[PDB]
């Protein structure tokens, strides 16, 4: 019973009730798929945000810059869901940029470092985690990571465009390679989602010649959807993710599907 | 059971067993859909071949190009579907071009009218079809075209490829109006399926150069396609359009979704 | 002397000395080329305006949809210019559409036979334009046509838009026709020029609850533009045509180069 | 006479006398321009390069990946061209990519560092040069990038690939900080070019496997070409830049042309 019944599916990047990964394991769980999370830092506290869950999961530690986590996934993945098991699915839902090279701060004012940094967990990452799972993974599944079409230049957006722009690139070889072990990979570009993260600029954490910006940004958005576009529910994109981890989309590979309300196909 | 149960879905481009649209239509009704299928002029030919099918679904006429045809669709529906009842997708599965602007024939060579018909039919008729049904479609409902990436010209396709550009273009003002209904509107850029009407193709009827020239383009489809492709088997495709009409994609519209391998983002 | 200097360039679309075509022949004389022109109907009238360019050029009358004016083109050319002569430019900046797929009447609304007019001069007469032009042409030469980014909806435009799509493909055939007699064929995209067409518009010929539509929309493109957009000075367009008329971009070919500012590389 | 007469335009990017920017400062100085040449390293031996130029032009030195140079370099550029006097073009020729990264070794096998180097100098140095170089640049003045169409996923390239994804990605926002100022920022995604440190490879240093790879993409590039392709003359690209250089582009701004011979908008 369910879309993703049977299948075990990996889901990452939960750190929040309200970030999109947390959405995407829940309508997992709901369409009878059995996970494995992997956190960050604060497991301690991601522990209890899955503790709201439909179901048990366990939750492994993974820091993408740890090059010797990576080196274990595979086996801890393997003692989650047990011998004779294999992954079906993948789903990478990570980013990450200083404030240097998102926010307020200028386009030629983000040093590399903190630049490298962002692109090494936004974009690098994708690669080495397909790298860590591809060979636990049954042919005829699915990896499939988050974009922000990073087509056009847009205000504040800056280095972490330029890192989404390096994700949809990384993301057509991880396929070539994918193929391989007949697995699909695929980036998922949604809309702007008021997550946490941004919960806090809400107010005008960024200021007004800016937090007004970003705000006539979004709006936009809804303006431009054909079909409307609410920022505050992610469910419309977990139900996209969903839809590219199950078997009704096994032609398409190192693809880009828009689940943004076809903003991105008009003008104004 | 099923991906689409309880979706009313009509289904058009039916001719032959081999065709797309009876792929799409035999894996929408292993699927709980109920069907509504509209077929050309020779109707009493075609009932031979949708009697094949999974379910008995009536058949209606509808010529494109005819006028009166299109304005009668809609109340046709219903005298099959239900009053008060409405559809939930529509698949526009039709395509044609006289061969004096596609195979052989020199690019500059095409008459006019020939090329006239072709959009008529093949890009005009999506935005026909859609402005019938689209007052008896519920929310959150979908149309969906089949398309063959022309982003680029090609030996042979010809004029049959600048129709499709217009197809794409035609798509995102269908999801424009489509919108103030709830209704998406997308296409799928399939790969080469071997059809009836283009097996011989290959077999020779096209002449030794051009018989080379069409096979080179599918040798070096799959040759592309990270999962390979399957030149023979439309249920790739089939699968990809009933995962269009169901609810796990309700993000989507104006927009293109290829369920060709993979094969449009690799270079070589 | 001049950046055109000895070509003889062929420059058709002009009506009045507001539209874009008229400053392209103004600054390709400027440059040193010697022009021939062709015109429509109001050949009495064109006679005037063109009797305001820096040089005399014969003016020879071509209606695009008349097979027998395009069946003379080449012959009278070779007149025009005299015998032992070849062109080495053809520009094509020739559009229509009427405005039952244009202005403020709905999308759904347009009649075949309307469309169908506006795609056979707005499309189809690029592929026989560059078939009569093609055989007098010397290799090396430079065929160009106007193009508007048809690459996603926008209000108003409809149907212009769907002809838009159709030139930039049909763009990509001639190509691989013209460059067998090492001829390259490229659009420009420009972005809103405020000609005599739409000068009439600018008072509220189409009213205001659309007449303000197409106002925010050229007003978007002046604030997107990283250098800016001037919609009252054609000059800009004319200058780029120029460049791909003459041969400092003699590797470029079925492409589209865009003068519109750059704004659309930019989303706000 | 000159298409550059009178404009100081700064090229970087040279080593030996195949390298595209040699030829790029080689046509730009036959027509006029005054120039001022950076190198990376090895100084005092391409000057031994640069003095097989039609002019002698100062040459700075100029490591992208070294602060202090970047920063030194606007005042460096004065003592070189006058004071008071500005800068009307920058070409930015600059790529590199470990081996670990590029050619035969696999893609998740490229550890990040080796990525790092080859992001920060082939896309980061873009933003880098331009944020020190704007403020003393000519109003209408260019800026101009060597790009290589990674749109598709190819093999050997790997990491290369993503670097130029970035650079696209990099260059739309160059130019919105370039408006600012009235400057343009373009980038050239040029054919491929048969170069020095290019050459070797098909000459068997990259083995059977991957010398034949490579061959495959040449041989089928010409192939793709409408007028063709010739990998081992860089005049075509050397006379697209100086184009972008000049005044007959004014208009186009955070966009990519293609120096491919249409290689790009053909699919075979
Ligand atoms: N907000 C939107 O509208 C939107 C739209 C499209 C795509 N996305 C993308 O979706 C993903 C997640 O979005 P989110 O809105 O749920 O935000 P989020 O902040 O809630 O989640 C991002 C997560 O990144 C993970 N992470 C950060 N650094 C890491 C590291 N070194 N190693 C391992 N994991 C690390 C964390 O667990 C973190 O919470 C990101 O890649 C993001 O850019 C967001
Ligand atoms: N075969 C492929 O490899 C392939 C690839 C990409 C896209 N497509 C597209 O898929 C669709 C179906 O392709 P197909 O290969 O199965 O071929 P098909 O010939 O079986 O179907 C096209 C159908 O068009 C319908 N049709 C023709 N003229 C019509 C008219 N006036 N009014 C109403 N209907 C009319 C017919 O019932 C016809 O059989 C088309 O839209 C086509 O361009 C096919
Ligand atoms: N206005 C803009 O902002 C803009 C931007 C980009 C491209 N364009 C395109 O540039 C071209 C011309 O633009 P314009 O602004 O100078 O408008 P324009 O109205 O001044 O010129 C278009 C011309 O089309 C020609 N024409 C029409 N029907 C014809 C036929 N049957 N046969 C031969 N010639 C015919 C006429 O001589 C006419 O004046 C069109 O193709 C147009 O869509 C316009
Ligand atoms: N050869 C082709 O076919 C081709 C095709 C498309 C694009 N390109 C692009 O064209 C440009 C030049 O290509 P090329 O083939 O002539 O190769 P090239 O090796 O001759 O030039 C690249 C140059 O990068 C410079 N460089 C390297 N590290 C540097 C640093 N730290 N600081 C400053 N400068 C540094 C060097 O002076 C070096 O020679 C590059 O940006 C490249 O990616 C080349
Ligand atoms: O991809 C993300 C996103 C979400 C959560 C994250 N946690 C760590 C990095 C990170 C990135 N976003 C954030 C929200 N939007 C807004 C936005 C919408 C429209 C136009 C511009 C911007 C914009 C610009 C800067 C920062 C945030 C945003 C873009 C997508
Ligand atoms: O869109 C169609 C298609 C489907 C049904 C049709 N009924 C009338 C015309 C027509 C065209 N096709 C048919 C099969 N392919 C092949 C093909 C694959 C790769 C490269 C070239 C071609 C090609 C060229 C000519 C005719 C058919 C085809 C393209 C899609
Ligand atoms: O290509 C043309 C154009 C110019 C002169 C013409 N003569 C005959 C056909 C024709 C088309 N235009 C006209 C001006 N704009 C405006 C515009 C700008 C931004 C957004 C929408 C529109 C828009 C919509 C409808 C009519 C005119 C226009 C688009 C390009
Ligand atoms: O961008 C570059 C380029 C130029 C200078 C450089 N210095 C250090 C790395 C580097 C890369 N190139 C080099 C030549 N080609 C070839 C090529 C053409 C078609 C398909 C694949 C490849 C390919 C693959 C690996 C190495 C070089 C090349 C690509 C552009």
């Amino acid at each position: 019973t369910g879309l993703l019944d049977g299948k075990r599916i990996l889901v990452s990047g939960i750190i929040t009730d309200s970030s999109i990964a947390f959405h995407i394991a829940r309508v997992a769980q709901e369409q009878g798929a059995q996970l494995v999370l992997t956190g960050f830092d604060r497991l301690r506290l991601i522990q209890r945000i899955t503790d709201r869950l439909p179901a048990k999961a366990p939750l492994l530690e993974l820091d993408v810059q740890n090059e010797e986590h990576l080196a274990s996934l595979a086996g801890r993945v393997t003692e989650a869901i047990g011998a004779g098991n294999k992954l079906d699915g993948v789903v990478h839902s990570i980013g990450f940029m200083p404030q240097t090279g998102m926010g307020i701060n200028p386009f030629f004012d983000a040093p590399y470092a903190d630049v490298s940094k962002g692109i090494h967990i936004s974009a690098y990452s994708y690669a080495s985690m397909a790298k860590a799972l591809l060979p636990i993974m049954n042919p005829g599944g699915s990896i499939v990571g988050m974009d922000f079409d990073p087509s056009r230049a847009m205000p504040a957006y800056n280095w972490m465009t330029v890192a989404k722009s390096a994700l949809e690139s990384v993301n057509r070889f991880v396929a070539r390679e994918a193929g391989k072990y007949g697995v699909r990979s695929n980036l998922v570009a949604a809309g702007p989602i008021r997550t946490l993260a941004m919960s806090a600029i809400v107010g005008g954490a960024l200021g007004e010649e800016a937090g007004a910006q970003i705000q006539l940004l979004e709006e936009g958005w809804d303006q431009r959807a054909p079909i409307g576009w609410n920022m505050k529910d992610a469910t419309p994109v977990a139900k996209t993710v969903c839809a590219l981890l199950s078997d009704w989309l096994p032609a398409t590979t190192g693809d880009i599907i828009y689940a943004d309300g076809g903003a991105h196909t008009q003008l104004l």
